[PDB]
């Protein structure tokens, strides 16, 4: 078998992409944030807290003839973000772009942290790291991608994130008219639970490239790229104006700024991240100083390839049984 879906920003600064799902039977259609950086599949439902829902559409599970409660299941997690969520679990039928899997752990949550309820466009996430971060207890959970793993063609699927426009997920299957040039696979740690690699180093604009090991994690969840100190200074040093505010949260530059690009190492390849894509704003409507979006990673404990990088890229997450990763230009 296969799938495919598009999927489509949730505004104008690419800060997320939603996929439609079909939950249940009959189907309810949730726009949910695939995050390739988590494990848990997780929805606004009938059952959260009716204050923390201002816009989501809902999972309500007893109009679902297909929805079992997972007895004594609960779940709770938090993201990198500091944001949360919370509560109990369903297994039910859950379809992505044509993909069907029976038994789907759904969890539903009772509690949402702010940041979920204050986002109208996002009504759950699906989660596309490796099942030993699921955090449903005391019986953990597989994630949508292990549990179709097996009935696929083959066993992967791939993010083909469209800068300020819609994408596609496929699963099974690699779309080779949807990149240039050849995929270069790279090997994954999945130590930590996440697709965890180690590029080979970085250029700034025309700049020459610096060989380097920067190991970090493709998260399709995560709207920036974040990658070491020495490496964001050297970006930033080449936008005029640029400079790293304590009271803003991170390097912002002049709205009048042309960005450089950013390139970084795939093996032997290059992925090049158009300057354009690096550029997520003003900081407040109407200012003048805008938000960056590569941002040092030196308070997280990890680089974090997120949809910055990973939108200049078609990217391939092979679930074989020993995983790895493939990029190639598109």
């Amino acid at each position: 078998s296969t799938g495919s879906a598009t999927t489509t920003p949730i505004d104008s600064l690419d800060d997320a992409y939603i996929t439609p799902v079909q939950i249940g039977t009959p189907a309810q259609t949730l726009n949910l944030d695939f995050d390739t950086g988590s494990s848990d599949l997780w929805v606004f439902s009938s059952e959260t807290t009716a204050s923390e829902v201002d816009g989501q559409t809902i999972y309500t599970p007893s109009k679902s003839t297909t929805a079992k409660l997972l007895s004594g299941a609960t779940w709770s997690i938090s993201y990198g973000d500091g944001s949360s969520s919370s509560g109990d679990v369903y297994t039910d039928t859950v379809s992505v772009g044509g993909l069907t899997v029976t038994g789907q752990a759904v969890e539903s949550a009772k509690k949402v942290s702010s940041s979920f309820t204050e986002d109208s466009t996002i009504d759950g996430l699906l989660g596309l790291a490796f099942s030993t971060l699921n955090t449903v207890s005391p019986t953990q959970q597989k994630t949508f991608f292990d549990n179709a793993k097996a009935s696929l063609d083959s066993p992967v699927f791939t993010a083909d994130l469209g800068y300020h426009a819609p994408g596609t997920y496929n699963f099974g299957f690699i779309d080779t008219t949807a990149y240039t040039g050849s995929i270069t696979y790279t090997a994954v740690s999945t130590k930590q639970g996440f697709w965890e690699w180690t590029s080979t180093g970085y250029a700034v604009g025309s700049g020459t490239f610096k060989s380097t090991s920067i190991d970090g994690i493709a998260d399709t969840g995560t709207t920036l790229l974040y990658l070491p100190a020495t490496v964001v200074s050297a970006y930033w040093a080449q936008v005029s104006g640029a400079k790293s505010s304590s009271s803003v949260g991170g390097y912002v530059f002049p709205c009048s700024a042309t960005l450089p690009s950013f390139t970084f190492g795939v093996g032997s390849a290059r992925i090049v991240i158009p300057g354009d894509y690096i550029d997520f704003g003003p900081i407040s409507t109407g200012s003048s100083s805008c938000f960056g979006g590569i941002q040092s990673s030196a308070g997280i404990g990890i680089n974090i390839f997120g949809d910055v990088a990973l939108k200049a890229a078609f990217v391939v997450f092979n679930g074989a049984t020993t995983p790895t990763l493939g990029f190639a230009s598109k």
